[PDB]
């Protein structure tokens, strides 16, 4: 008599299943993991509110705390991310989870709502496991109390780092996290190579566009920046890429792009006489990567081409001014989360009109509202870092040291080098990669052990 | 002026043809020097440089002059010297001591004649060193000098993990600037360097097709990256070893794959461990790791027939070349190229097929069968190396006072933010546009407009 | 009242309309053809049989055959590459469409029959456009008297093409054909790049999985082959290549693959011995591009490592031995088609057995079968020709000519190149490409028009 | 006491003939017929006039041809492409050869000259290898006695085949042909991946610069600009391509690349307005591949971005209009094969003038002129088609065919598919690939012979 959930439909749970059976073989590092720790139980005791896409590679996470003893609570963090299946086969687990694909923002808040109380009451949590920092940002401003119990917080993107550093900065940080994102077996594995991958995908299955002849602008060329490049030109897309940062520029002119700015000289006005029209009236497709705000503004959205696609996949959909579209344009849904936005004005369109955009998932994170998201075999690497995590955290127990304790463990930081490793390690072998021993004379002639850790934490790889 | 040496003075035109189209493609370097000729911040300087006597470096040179600098140069390879080059840097009345295919003995005198001047130390105050055979002779050799240096510049991560353990150990006796990670050297010399000049020396060397052959690329840090791209990029079949995973997953994820030369990647010294029947497949192995002998004795034997043998790590131990001179004949093909007969020492069948091609004797193979890394490459690392002795130049350590040198005495990086200013003058030679944050923007990320953009843990 | 169709759904209609407005922005040199010829309506009287997957692309050239005066009948070539919403749209513009994705065969066969009868007898057909001769065989073995009043074929893909040129060797071919496979503007526009584009979608679409670091195998590398291997290196998969022709392997070689045979030396014994078990053990991805029969056996499967894919993208499902794997294996579906096929035997699976392949579309055509095929900008060019050779066999009425007249006309041919030139740039317009116009001087020096053609009927290009 | 030669230095015999030791193991289907027919002496009697780039390579195939029984006389067809190694080993093995790097006009035409007269009479040739028809064209103007004891020509390059065809046409041909060139295993491996190994090359050795992040221009998009656009393209450029031919421009567009002319709308006016000075003033690098004249011409040149890079990798030098820089601008010699074209004026130049070109080459063919042309492995197929087309054309013995005879050979003909698919099957063995064999039922179902051919003579690969 499990009720204790809410998804689209749990008649999906068998299909779910099949999936996560697959998605298992894909995910050696986090399987590993279930196998090494099952005996121990390291996370018996942990009561842990999870807020992250609700996807099959989330549903193989999920299974893995809770064979590692843990009891969770969990809800997706983005209103387009979940997948039906994986939330389905959670609920017939007997998990409590609330997510559905196309929720809308006041159902995405209630999800969370409903993994923070149980039975109308705070549930005791005892662990938090985020992605982008919203049930982070609700228990320091709703549920300061839960804090007091919570041992920790693993984060596991970008955005949320800067959120938790931001919060640490100004004295407002109730428990340590750990910054998962910047493991490199997470930031330059699932940052760039999971864009590389499911960017074009999410592209093909909205519009099923040819790619090949046609012009991007990705703007950004960080970790998303890079994959997302990657992603449309390998696919034979003319990318261009806008950059802030001088080195990420550097790094994009080396790997064979143009490096433009949607504004003359670079200089945004706030004017539109500062854009450059010319290069804007020509691109096919522009892919937002900054985790920055209105990036791909309306003087912009006004400039670009007809009938290109703009979609973002930063992690919130300010990147791109959608406001500024849903009020003086008329969006036409075409299926679900591709609209036409039909520069014509806002009541009304021609069905034939030449002068729209295709906007793709409302502008939310466009590989997982329009395709799945990264795939197993890149997030068993992110996920794998989230449990090493969670057991860190937990077994630290910050909640229960005495305050001149706490003060000394308050901080935002990445798991050891030596556990990057041996994540990075499993991956290697899942592809059937063999690496090398040192022997004795090499380990001491570059001065590490034959174990490692086998860079110096300076290492940018 | 006669204080120099160099192969041939007559091909001074010529270098200083290909310096004017360097200072073309070095705009970070060049912007220095227009920036800093009116403050002449290295006026007094008196550098030590020990660092390939290529074009590029020239550029360097002729910068550190312009900003007040006197030098004294050598090469740090016996086969990385431009002729034109030296006898260009020698026209100019700069010291100069290099030359194309050196002896041993040739590279020592060389350094020495840097060290002296007229007979006797001269008044060194800075050091520019890449590898860090100089930084060695200084403080094996020459200490009392060294009580007048300020600091050493070091340009490469061999030279960067020499001072790292002499500084770990108390012996390092002036401050160093670690050149090599900047991101505008690491992240660009070390990968993009390689990728263009390595596939440019094998061609240059053999003439041999690369599409559709089998590579083995030994390591896959920056120039292993850089080196698995350069051969990807051919159409080769590029196979990568690696001993840290982190660079093995990426290796993966970049679409190679990743193998030992060693079953299980165990090498237990003995020929049964080596994996014959992959060895057997590769018609070329290359070197990038920085450490000794990771193509072993039992490798070289194991390789097909006629596969090419190349180092583009610093230096040559990575390949046991002293096996193949105690056992093998070496047929030259033409200079930096041989033939390894596998057939015997003391001859071998001029029509014989079972032999290798080493480059360069295993010494760095870009510079050694090419030219290095092209001008635009180099305008990064070489800023980076301005921008570094004008820091430790001003910073005057040998003037301290014992305790505020005891505070100094450090392997330092520059600051992110002068990072960042080289980088912006690449991508401007490029005609690249870089986007000014909004104040919004700015507020949004927690940077200012001006930078720095990334905190000091961001990897890029 | 129109009711002469049927399809799965025709509420989908208006999803399809507006999939059939984004794709006539995308097709460029077919909606030239639909405004150069309306006026002109080269196709009124024309009764055209058409068999050619039901797709959003296939319906763009249904309603161009239709707006230059032509009356259709259609049915798809295959039983998973109908898109419901397309078949729905053309339902819903009156035209007969029989078609759905997921036919038995049985299903198939009487789509076909239900285009070739109106009202129980024979239509008055006087064309055929075909994909795959299977309507071309059915009109030629069970209404050979429908061919006296047929003017023409035109034949889409290589292997009907072949089939035409074994009935004319033969003498059996009735009517004369345009081949439109071999217009460069199809094989080396369709074949090679639409496989470029939708190989990698579709299994994207069916497993989500990683293919970057992974060992796939292609058998073959002619259009369909190169363009598959592309598909797969340009994700940062290992490529191996299979062929049978050394030209064709020699180009893979220069491109960069090893090529490998499954068989010991290339030598097929038929014996298990013959089997090269070290190759397909390391093989993630089998991929059949061939035209041919049997190329990825029985063998082969048993010697595959755990847990590859196995998909075909040839025409027919005939290149893997999906027989022998329906009566020896057990097949658990994921979800439409895509089948876990665990090698355990028969008599009941394990849900969580690791010995299993997966096979896509039932060894159909993959692309369509889990995807939706090469993206309109590539069947452009494909359906421009197939629109050119309706409109040259109709014009020249082969059925109405005397007996001496129609011998000489009974051949397979392609179009001029010409034609295939001016397709060509539409197609380049499209992407905002700019030919350069030769002056005269500059046509005198290579013997050639300022128009074109520009390169001899030997060209290879 | 040979003395019957001219070349550079003779001191450097043996280097070129080390450098010819490892070119036979790097050329196995060159290799193959010195072995195959090397007892039957084929070319016993025959006395071949050879003019092709005297290079390592060549040295190879004139060394085939004298080992099957061929006396020749040897010279170069471009005054930069000998290698004086390999001119100085041929010398050395007694073998008259006329070459040397950096010839100059008149002691071009006195080398081929030597080739055709022995001791001040003509030499008893009887065939005749050519590589851009200038050596056929002098025997058809200035020697037709000559041609009546001739027996055929070989032709390397698209250049020749093109004037042949021409001379065919117009009734001047004297004697049958071969078309080398057109081969699968000439055209779609020596032109295209010959040019991808050798033009960046050739750009590197002449001026080191970094090509990744640059923008280039490839004028031409046939074999030869297909293999040059993606030397470039790998290295990291950012390549914009020109044609006249829009199936070409197609392939370019799917490709990757934006497709562009120097000129406005692609139309020449005759005047400098007509020039995209935008467009060309972005342009770092300029490559001519067309086998047409002025493709490059004097306005382009004129707009080009400063210290910008010129060069042609076509067969002749009028690609560029060289002409006009001479009388114009000063030619500053950087080294050998590079100039500075100051465009300040004629007289002289500063030093420190930033506006100026760099002319790869004099504008003769850049891989030859300043590397070493294609690589062995990839001259192995021309090679061998070679040696093939000359065993067929003197096995025939046309010159000794009576008049009425005569008329029904005198042909440009290409070989046969079964011996471009032997060359094909040599070079694959040589990369260590493995075909494999059709077994009986599958060479049934596909229409073909286990041995082959596998491809109708229409199939373009
Ligand atoms: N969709 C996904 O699956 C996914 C995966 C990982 C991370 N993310 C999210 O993607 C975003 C980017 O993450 P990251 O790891 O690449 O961050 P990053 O810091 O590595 O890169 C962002 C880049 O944006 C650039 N930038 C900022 N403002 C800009 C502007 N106005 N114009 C141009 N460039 C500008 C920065 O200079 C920086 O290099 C974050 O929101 C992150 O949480 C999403
Ligand atoms: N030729 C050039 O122009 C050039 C340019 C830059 C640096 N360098 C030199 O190249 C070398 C490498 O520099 P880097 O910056 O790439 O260093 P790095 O530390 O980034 O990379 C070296 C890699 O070698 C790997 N490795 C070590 N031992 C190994 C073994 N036994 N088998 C397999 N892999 C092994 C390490 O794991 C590491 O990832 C250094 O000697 C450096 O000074 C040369
Ligand atoms: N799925 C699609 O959208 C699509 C697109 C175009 C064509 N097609 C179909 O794809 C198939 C191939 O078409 P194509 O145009 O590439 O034909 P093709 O003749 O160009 O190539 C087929 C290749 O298969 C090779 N081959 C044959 N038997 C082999 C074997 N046993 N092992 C290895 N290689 C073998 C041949 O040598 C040949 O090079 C045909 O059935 C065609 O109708 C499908
Ligand atoms: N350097 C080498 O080693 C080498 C190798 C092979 C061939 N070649 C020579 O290279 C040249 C090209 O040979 P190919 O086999 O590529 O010929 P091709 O006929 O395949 O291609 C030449 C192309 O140039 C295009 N073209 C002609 N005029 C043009 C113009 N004004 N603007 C743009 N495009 C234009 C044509 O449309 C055609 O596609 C010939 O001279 C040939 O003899 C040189
Ligand atoms: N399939 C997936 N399942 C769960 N999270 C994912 C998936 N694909 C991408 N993400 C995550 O989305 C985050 C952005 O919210 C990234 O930091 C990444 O770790
Ligand atoms: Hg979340
Ligand atoms: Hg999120
Ligand atoms: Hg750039
Ligand atoms: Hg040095
Ligand atoms: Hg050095
Ligand atoms: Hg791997
Ligand atoms: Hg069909
Ligand atoms: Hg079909
Ligand atoms: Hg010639
Ligand atoms: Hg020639």
């Amino acid at each position: 008599g499990f009720t204790d959930y809410k998804v689209a439909d749990i008649t999906l749970a068998a299909w779910g299943r099949r999936e996560l059976i697959i998605a298992e073989s894909e995910m050696p590092a986090l399987m590993g993991l279930r196998r090494k720790y099952a005996g121990q139980q390291p996370l018996k005791g942990a009561k842990i509110l999870g807020c992250i896409h609700m996807t099959i590679q989330t549903g193989v996470l999920i299974e893995t705390l809770v064979a590692l003893g843990a009891e969770v609570r969990w809800s997706s963090c983005n209103i387009f991310s979940t997948q039906d299946q994986a939330a389905a086969a959670i609920a017939a687990a007997g998990i409590p989870v609330f997510a559905w694909k196309g929720e809308t923002e006041e159902e995405y808040e209630w999800c969370i709502e409903q993994t923070i109380l149980k039975d109308g009451q705070p549930w005791d949590a005892n662990m938090v496991l985020d992605d982008g920092g919203d049930l982070t940002e609700i228990l320091h401003k709703k549920y300061p109390q839960m804090l007091e119990r919570i041992h920790g917080i693993t984060e596991e993107t970008t955005t949320g780092v800067h959120r938790l550093l931001d919060m640490l900065k100004n004295g407002t940080l109730k428990v340590p996290a750990i910054n998962v994102n910047d493991s490199v077996t997470k930031s330059k594995n699932d940052n760039k190579y999971g864009c590389r991958h499911s960017l074009n995908d999410a592209i093909k299955r909205g519009t099923d566009h040819l790619l090949s002849g046609k012009q991007a602008l990705v703007i950004g060329y960080g970790d998303v920046g890079k994959g997302s490049s990657q992603s449309l030109r390998q696919e034979g897309m003319i990318v261009k890429v806008a950059e802030v940062d001088p080195i990420c520029a550097m790094q994009a002119c080396m790997d064979g792009f143009e490096v433009v700015s949607p504004y003359k000289n670079g200089i945004n006005d706030g004017t539109e006489a500062s854009i450059d029209a010319a290069l804007l009236g020509k691109i096919d497709l522009i892919v937002t990567t900054t985790g920055n705000v209105n990036v791909c503004d309306a003087n912009m959205l006004k400039a670009l081409k007809k009938r290109a696609v703009v979609c973002n996949i930063g992690h919130f959909d300010n990147e791109i001014d959608t406001a500024f579209m849903r009020k003086n344009w008329a969006w036409e849904e075409v299926k679900p989360q591709v609209h036409k936005i039909h520069r014509t004005g806002k009541d009304g369109f021609d069905a034939h009109n030449d002068d729209y955009l295709i906007l793709l998932a409302e502008g939310r994170l466009v590989n997982l509202g329009n395709a799945t998201g990264h795939p197993s075999r890149i997030m068993d690497g992110s996920f794998a870092n989230q449990v090493l995590a969670q057991i860190h955290l937990f077994e630290q127990k910050y909640a229960d040291l005495p305050a001149a304790e706490k003060a000394k463990r308050l901080s935002v930081e990445v798991l050891p080098k030596k556990l990057d490793e041996e994540v990075a390690l499993e991956m290697v072998k899942g592809f059937g990669g063999v690496v090398t021993q040192l022997t004795p004379k090499q380990a001491e002639y570059i001065g590490v052990s034959v174990e490692g850790p086998f860079k110096p934490d300076t290492y940018r790889y």
